[PDB]
């Protein structure tokens, strides 16, 4: 079964990963 509901979510996570990194060296 495919739910779209949480698909971008889940984008988000990633990137906010990604910008926690950024802000951190």
């Amino acid at each position: 079964a495919l739910e779209r509901t949480g698909g971008n979510k889940s984008k988000a996570a990633r990137l906010l990963g990604i910008s926690r990194r950024t802000l951190y060296r």
